[PDB]
């Protein structure tokens, strides 16, 4: 049943949702048959340090988002959902299962979990099929909350499990986005650091290959606008990607064969 | 009478229709005289594998759609109907018989069945009269649901039986479109594969003549925008085409005499 | 009184009218004094061959329409009336007698009967006064229904008899238009065939002089847009034309003296 | 009192007025004091030939209208009034006396009678003061109905008896306009014949000086658009013209001194 | 109290006011304190010849209006007030005293009386302060009605008596404007005659210096559009002019020192 | 309490306010705490000579207004307030204290008193801080009414006393503006006289340095449009200026140090 | 509980808020849980001198605001909030905690306190992360009121104490902005003085490095428009900056390492 607090939606870009936690949980829960979610939605845990009141920043809570939009947009605005207007009706806006299964416009923003091997080394995450084409960004996020999709649905009622998603009703504000990799043709050409990330003391922990241009972003950065040529979530819809392999993410590529 | 589940409209592009299955079935059924449809609408069966929950991909369920719109549009948006707004009134939007007989704007999107001879080899499908003119695409679809038109009406009240149509209220999402043939003057010049097709392990089963350019699509593909110079369904209206012959579809042409 | 079925309006371009047959018949009938139409409106008989359930295609049901609009418009859209919006009020939209007498905008599309001599050979039809000027088209139609004007009103209360009109409330869809003659200065320069005509097996029966360019139309045909330089019905209003003579229509002209 | 039939408004361009004859007559009659029109409005008589039911075409019913608009406008649209919208209120739209006295916008269109001497030869009609300036047209009309102004009002209650006006509530359709003289600087330069005039057998009766260009009009005629450089009735308002003399109209001028 | 007939507003350009005489008189009268107008508004007398019904054309009834707008505007449209819409509310539209005192927008149009010496010779009228600057017109009017301002108010409640104003609720139609003097830099350069003036037999009585270009106007006259480079009444507001002297108006100037 | 007559608002540009004197006084008075205005608003006295009814024109009643708008605007339109629409609500429009303290948009127009020494010679008035920059005008006004701000408020409730402001609800009409000094960089370059000033016999009393261009204004005067490059009251808000000194205003400057 | 007077919002740019003090305080207070603000909002004290009623101008009350907008905007308009329309609903407009935590649009304007060491010498204030990039302004403010954020919330319920914010509901008018430093690449290039600052006698107290261009502003100053290339509060959101160090602010830089 209902969440005790609004932690699950604390990263929200649509800030007005944050004070309507219970109402939102009901609105979403009622379009989910008990057989699909026997125990109800499962919110991620320990997204916040109990000792600090601060975002938990560890491999286990490290989220990723593939997006064609550049840092001058994302580091300024965060991830705003496709639907931004208030509508307390059972319309498609809050229809979670339809959103995941069909990618219909909604108030939800997806992310996928960073993947590690047993030695705790990073391996290929769920990657979009079009990742090797043109310019794409892989944003690194540490945010409070999110719905743990795979833990919320019975295997046979969970539309696409392979994507290992953590969904954010209302989106994610920019202060929860630590960095991003800028890829051109599947190759890393730059690493962007968001100086306004909620925990600036961890900025030096941002990893990447050696000798790759690393830039500290600021509004209207001269090189922060690269983009192709619209559905901002096309590259985050389950059937539009997959986990290509379990190779170590220790090269200059995104580990997808050309 | 009424369908047990919403399988018939599960491919829907107008996703809001999927949760209003019974209401939609009533809305459509009431403008159909009992003498036209003695037993009611007949929904296609076995469109989904009961053992996997997955789309049934076999010759028997292989659908085709002739369209002048290119892959950069279709593989991105799917087949969205001419009418996209909600209207629970008995207007023409849901008037199935008028749509079939006159091609009036509606929420329906049509497909025609792939045709095979007794040896299970492909033969000429229902083809538009204008197929040999300019640029046209023949999309290959495997989707859940659809209304089996020929099985839903007495032949005496079925506007156009030859087309053997399977109609999709709400359209078809792009993940159900596996590939497309690009024809220029009735000749195949390229075969496009949709990497995001719901069952990617079958992509290698896509057939075509030998040595024809085969391309894996991605958004804004450089050659994915070819189009002539609007009624997107003009080339799918029954009187606007026919089954030209039963010849084997084993050449570079669409089997229509120049 | 009332028609048994909606055959009279089955060719309708304004398809929403087809399901409101009785209401439409009342709407029209009430603005017609009993002395003008003692026996009520007389619908054309045998427009559909009951043995085939399809359009009757014979000289006796062959209709013509003079229009300045070219095939790229007409073969695509059919004949849509000057008034296209729904209005169940006794406004001028449905005022049949006013439309005939004055040519006021309405939901009616006019046609005139093809004319034959006693040997069954074609003779000059009712022709517009401006027919020898510039570019004009003479469309050939075989459609279900239509109101037989001369049989609906008494001789002495029938505004203009010479025209032998067949009026179509809601217009005529393109599949009922078999061909058209393109005239330039009163001379035939091309014969256009509509491949999507409802009975394609009769396309070879389309007549015309010998050695005249004969073209099978398709959307946006390169030569299908010729037009002068608007009232689309100007050339179909009774006082705007006449039957010039009873000569055989066996030459390259429209039988009007230059 | 009330007219027996709607003959008085049968020439109407605003066709919707034709079925509201009695209501219109009341609407107009109530703003006319009994002392101004002791016997009520007097409608012209014999505007229709009682042996044929067609418009009476004789000198006695020959009407004229001075207008700056050319044949490409007038022969296509007729004379449409300055006010064209429906308004069953006692507004100025139907205020006949104000219209005649002030030329305020209304649903009325004025014409003036052709003038003849006792030998039945044509003499100078009421002519606009600006007639010798630039380009002006004198249209010839034979229409059913019209209000006989001079016979409708007591001499001292008739604003401008001199114009011998016949007013048409709702205007005059083009089929009632037989021809027009095109004047440039008060000189006839062309005679236009309307081939669509309601009685085409009388077209040869159109008179004019000898050896003047005579043209049979058609839509968009190349020379049918001459016009100066708006109140379309400026040149038909009583104080804006007069009967200049009673000379024979047998020259190339409009009989007004330069 | 109330006027017996509507003579006072018979010159009205806003013709709809003419039938609401009593209502208008009340509307205006109620915003006028009894001490300002002890005897009520005084309408000009003998503006209309009781014997002909014709406009009285004599020095005593000769009115003038200074205006920057040229004959192509004024002789075509007359003097239309700054406020032209119907409003039966006690708004400023009909507020006579505010209009005279402040020049606020209203339905009124001002004129000033022509001035004569004891020998009946014309002397300088009330003239605008800006009269010697650029292009200005002095229109000559003979109209029925008008409110005699100086006779309507008690001297100490009459804002500006020196102007000798005759005010026209609803304005003045062009047929009441006989002529105009066109001044450039305070010098007469042309005399315009309105051929459509209500009494054309008096046109030859129009006076002016000798050998000054005299033109008979017609719509769009080539020289009838001269104007500077908006408040059309700026030059008719009392504080904006004065009676400069009592000199004879027998020269080429407007009798104002340069 | 309430003013006996509307003298206080007689200069009004928003003329509709003049007849709603008592209502306006209430509307303004109710948002003024009794401790701020113990005795209520104090209206200026002797603004109108009781003997003549005329505007009192003496040093004592001489008002000034600093404005960036030129004579072609001001001498034509007067000083119209920032808010011009009717609103009988306690909105900010009539909020006198907030207007004085914050300069929020309202129906009020400020002026400041001309300043004199004990010999009755003019000394520096309250001057805007930006007066020495670019082009600014100092208008001279003699108007009826106005609220005497310093006499209306208890010193510790009066926002800014130093300005010796005279506020005009509804603004000031142009006939109350006698002249203006045009300054460029704090230097007088021209003196403009308004010939339409309510008392033209005093025009020669307009003072200024010797040998400075003196111009009599008229609409669209060629040099009457000089302006910089909007809040028209920026230079009349108390904190935006001050009384710089008490020096004699007998030079070509505005007595502010460069 | 409630504030005794409206001092807290007296600097308001949205002046209509000033008269709705209690209502505003309730509106804001009700969305603040008692555990977050045990004692309610704490308004700054001694922002106004008790003896004179004038603004308290001392180090203690010296506020700063980092803004990308230049003096031609700010010194003219002040700091107007992102939300400017009236809305007495519990919408996000007045949601103080959401504002502070997320930077959502609201009626609030942030400022940060000037920082001093023990000797009372200025040290580095909270500075935006992007301060060394391009052009940024640091405005100096002395205003009445403001909410003392750090004193209003219990440590663990104060989103971002590090900013040491004083928040102004309704913004700050320009007369409370004394000066601004213009930085280019983190270096001071000009010091702007607002001559209209509420206490002009303190203008000489404005400090800065020696020999830096010092300019007295006026509307449209030629160099007062420098700006980069929009969220006007981006550089005032807590996570978007920090207190870089406690070094003396006695150099030309903003004390942030390049």
């Amino acid at each position: 049943n209902s969440p005790k607090d609004n932690t699950w939606i604390q990263a929200a870009s649509l800030t007005w949702l944050m004070d309507m936690s219970s109402l939102l949980y009901q609105l979403i829960s009622t379009r989910i048959p008990s057989f699909a979610s026997p125990n109800g939605l499962h919110m991620r845990e320990q997204t916040i340090d109990s000792n600090t009141g601060q975002i938990q920043i560890d491999n286990e809570h490290r989220l990723l988002r593939w997006d064609r939009r550049p840092p001058n947009d994302i580091f300024l605005n965060g991830f705003i959902p496709r639907v931004t207007n208030q509508n307390l009706s059972p319309v498609e806006d809050t229809h979670l299962l339809n959103y995941l299964r069909t990618n219909s416009p909604s108030i939800f923003v997806s992310t996928t979990r960073a993947r590690y091997n047993n030695l705790g080394l990073e391996i290929t995450p769920w990657t979009p099929h079009s990742a090797n084409n043109n310019i794409i960004y892989r944003y690194e996020i540490f945010a409070p909350g999110g719905i743990d999709i795979n833990a919320s649905f019975s295997r046979n009622h969970n539309p696409f499990p392979n994507e290992d998603q953590i969904t954010f009703p209302g989106g994610i504000r920019p202060e929860f986005i630590r960095s991003t990799y800028e890829y051109h043709n599947g190759e890393i050409v730059r690493i962007w650091i968001n100086p306004n990330f909620i925990n600036p003391s961890t900025l030096n922990d941002v990893s990447g290959p050696s000798n790759i241009s690393k830039v500290f972003w600021h509004e209207n950065h001269s090189e922060g606008n690269n983009m192709d040529s619209y559905n901002q979530d096309f590259d985050m819809f389950a059937p539009n990607g997959e986990i290509p392999n379990n190779n170590l993410l220790n090269n200059n590529s995104l580990n997808v064969i050309q």
